């Protein structure tokens, strides 16, 4: 053992942070859409602009005109909440059909109807606890699950859970995922997530849009890479922006989806 990781120290620093540290530190130089126009939409009810249910649809836009991750055929969204990603996976050409499952409940987030482009092909169901759902063929498995906590161990336990559900899933050979890794840098954690590349594929990428307080990275099949270093690196990144003043955000215009229906 080499003791203490770079993200191991990240999160001890982050944890001896007062609320005001925190609070200037989790936004600092991060890229961010502008969701005021989507949020007054929403609550008026208007399901035909084009606007994203979450910030979750510019997450995934990223990583998808990138090439990082390829959507196509029948869509799986474990985690759905609202469905930012389920829309988004709607409008892509390749894909098909879009099946999003999520707790939903007191304190959780329910999914949104609207009529972003592609929404006659998403079903989205709440109520559903996906870690007792039986995994059934997909061509692309998303999951976004991965609640933050203060503590390491409970992040590591989380990020395992996540794991070895998803396993069950890619052992049905989808083409393309997109799967989040909460707590990617503890040692027992890459040499798992190794592992799985070496059975599944794919590599561990940082989307420039997560917030500075998590450590989250995306296990996407459309990027393979060294995750030792893609690991250290988003570290490397986290630490140093610690350091000297809070940076400006780079704000975004958000995703807009469009409206209307797909043929088939
Ligand atoms: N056991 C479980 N079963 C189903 N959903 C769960 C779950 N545990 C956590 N979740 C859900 O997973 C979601 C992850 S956040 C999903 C955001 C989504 N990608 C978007 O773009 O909008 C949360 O809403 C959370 O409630």
């Amino acid at each position: 053992g080499t003791g203490e990781t770079l993200g191991e120290k990240w999160k001890a620093r982050l944890n001896q942070m007062s609320a005001l540290e925190f609070y200037s530190y989790k936004k600092s130089g991060i890229t961010e859409v502008c969701r005021e126009e989507a949020r007054r939409a929403l609550k008026d009810g208007v399901a035909t602009g084009g606007h994203a249910v979450s910030r979750g649809s510019a997450k995934l836009r990223w990583l998808v005109e990138r090439g990082y991750l390829q959507p196509y055929g029948k869509v799986i969204d474990l985690g759905c909440g609202r469905g930012g990603w389920s829309y988004y996976a709607a409008t892509i050409r390749k894909v098909q059909e879009v099946k999003g499952y999520t707790k939903g409940g007191p304190g959780h987030e329910e999914p949104v109807l609207v009529q972003s482009y592609g929404w006659n092909i998403v079903r989205l169901k709440s109520g559903v606890d996906v870690f007792h759902m039986a995994a059934e063929p997909c061509d692309t498995l998303l999951c976004d699950i991965g609640e933050s906590s203060s503590s390491p161990e409970v992040e590591e336990a989380r990020t395992l859970r996540v794991l070895s559900m998803v396993g069950d899933w890619l052992e049905k050979r989808p083409g393309a995922f997109c799967i989040k890794v909460l707590c990617p840098y503890t040692s027992t954690m890459m040499e798992t997530l190794e592992r799985l590349q070496r059975r599944y594929g794919g590599g561990l990428v940082r989307v420039p849009l997560s917030r500075n307080s998590t450590h989250e990275m995306y296990w996407v099949s459309g990027a393979k890479s060294n995750t030792i270093k893609s690991v250290s690196t988003t570290s490397q990144l986290l630490l140093g922006r610690m350091d000297g003043p809070r940076r400006p955000v780079k704000y975004e215009e958000d995703v807009n989806l469009g409206s209307g229906t797909r043929a088939v």
